[PDB]
């Protein structure tokens, strides 16, 4: 099974989460895992001065999403929604929608926020788009307990962005990757 | 694989849909399908006076949900949420939650509305509860072609006179067949 | 302006919050505040055996909601939704809906959770129902500084032992005072 | 009271809706009404070939949103969310968020979809962002009935985009503008 971890990060928190997700998915016999980012939409000059952490992963094209059996989407919270960059990317998936290209594929979502507020809404409002594509949606449930959510792995970046993901947050992200990849093998070999 | 179509219905619209869902699921080789309803919470007297439709389906218990590989949940829209009867019932599943009893099982949702507005919120706000249980959620996507990609729906009309259409029931059957197919793929 | 704090609580966490909300609203010159609870739906015997907290607040009726200029609704999180007791109660407001009885009135929501997850969905899925009634919805935004901009919340802890904190109750009082201020501005 | 109708349109459906909203808000004694769009993010070449209807309204800056007492947001549905263009714009409102610049201002939302699916989610997922800004959220309720929603005015563009808004849809949009502007005067004079 092919698993895409597809993400947007501006300050590295989601990027770090993506790595943990991918490590988890890689644990699964039969799963092949790829990590990619959506294009930055900000001019580099502004991205630079805003203190952005330059992202170096291969940039995905909307078309290649059809190639995977499972897609795990990572986005930071922007006032309770996915980021503009992820929204702009997913708005380029009309071709795939028309052809049913993602229909029945596994989808799952992870996020990051400054202080907690909006993490749940970011994940569930992302599930909406995945459901229009006919994707099968995988939440994590009470995994953690067996300041997060049953909807997907999250991390807190802190008010000033200086917090880094904890071992426990990375563990939950890794679990999410492992579990989705396991589902993807059970369904697609 | 074992599939439960669990529904609430007060005027029979969700009941008609539930039957169609159960049929679609039945078409799948390897799938065993049961239809149950959640308990009415209205006193029988007021249900009657409200013009509520009486129903033959057996009443489910909260604890038996753990028996099934896939649960397809049917609720009418009540201002953009599931019904209080469905809500009350699911609030009784804390035991299953604690033991991880529904974790990883498939869930899917269908609904009915008077005039349309709220059918999407009903379905997605029911997904929320399914996700707390760690259920895998199955929307229907563009099979929905106003229906919804989130699951099958029917329009009851403002006075409730309208009955599920051929096309609406056909989408409902699609949904059962789709979820049942996934259940057999995952569980045999 | 008249403000109703309408709440459901099984272990007293939302009850404590409701009191604080009612106080904040009371601080507003021109605001008159009433606290009521929605009916328990559990039989008294099982409520008791469940370790439920008994409550002094008068029980509201669905129809009296139309009396108020602002309603602040308190519910614990039940897998990311309002409680079945709150859901059942609001399902009884079809009469108010038909007559436009709550249209334009202010609504605001607060909640309680065991461990946090679901508090945001509880609040926004309650807003849905308020919007069907045409109520104007008041979130609290960055006064929330894990709380939520959607309305005041408290963490009950996994075993329910934790009680609302000084800070959490202070946000709850802010919310009542804010909504009551808006009610007086709109209605005098 | 100053009322901003702030919108994104790619094929004109939301644009037509915006005009109706603005007409409604203008009916109100004491309300002054302005219509603006968010920047197109698409290169014009692509916008051209996709058959976009060039938008000609003044382009809003994130900063000027602080100047209004009420903002009515219009966006088409993109798989159950606001469009990338509106998301990208609202992601530039961090300055306003930090200063509480939109706190307590009135907000309301209208939408458009191809075939209905996702209109409710687009509106409520937009309310999320408005709530982070502390905005007071105004749905329309059962206005229509006294294929739409109580959350805000909507229009159906049809599967091929050829449908135009009906008189009844425009009437509901106008009502939304009138009602929000009326609220804005009652609160701010
Ligand atoms: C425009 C904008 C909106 C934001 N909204 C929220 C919010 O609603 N809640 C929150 O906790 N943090 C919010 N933040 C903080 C971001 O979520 C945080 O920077 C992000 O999680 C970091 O992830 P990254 O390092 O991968 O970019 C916001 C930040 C920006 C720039
Ligand atoms: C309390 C209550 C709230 C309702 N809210 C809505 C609504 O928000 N939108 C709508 O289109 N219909 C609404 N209706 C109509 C129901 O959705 C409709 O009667 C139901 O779908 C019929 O299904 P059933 O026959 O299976 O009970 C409501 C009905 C009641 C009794
Ligand atoms: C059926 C049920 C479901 C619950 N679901 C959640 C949940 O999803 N997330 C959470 O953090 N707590 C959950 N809890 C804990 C409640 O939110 C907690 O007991 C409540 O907030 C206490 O408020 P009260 O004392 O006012 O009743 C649940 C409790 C019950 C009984
Ligand atoms: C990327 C993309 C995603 C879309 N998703 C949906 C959808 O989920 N539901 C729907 O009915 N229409 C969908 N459509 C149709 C648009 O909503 C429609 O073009 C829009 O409402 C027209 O408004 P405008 O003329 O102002 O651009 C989508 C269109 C595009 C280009």
């Amino acid at each position: 099974a092919k698993v895409l971890v597809l993400y947007y990060s501006m300050y590295g928190h989601i990027e770090t989460m993506a790595r943990a997700v991918a490590e988890g998915a890689s644990k699964v016999d039969g799963a092949e895992v790829v990590v990619k980012r959506v294009p930055e939409t900000m001019p580099p000059q502004l991205f630079e001065k805003a203190g952005g952490k330059t992202q170096t992963a291969p940039v995905a094209t909307p078309q290649e999403l059809a190639d995977y059996d499972a897609i795990i989407f990572g986005t930071p919270t922007r006032f309770g929604n996915m980021s503009g960059q992820m929204r702009t990317f997913l708005d380029q998936t009309g071709g795939l929608w028309a052809s049913g290209a993602l229909y029945g594929k596994l989808a799952s979502v992870f996020s990051s926020t400054g202080t907690g507020g909006g993490q749940e809404q970011t994940i569930t409002s992302t599930w909406t788009t995945l459901a229009h594509h006919g994707m099968v949606i995988v939440p994590i449930g009470y995994a953690a307990q067996e300041g997060g959510t049953p909807y997907g792995a999250t991390t807190i970046a802190g008010g000033d962005g200086s917090r880094q993901p904890s071992q426990e947050e990375l563990s939950i992200a890794r679990y999410q990757g492992e579990y989705v990849a396991g589902l993807a093998v059970k369904l697609n070999g």
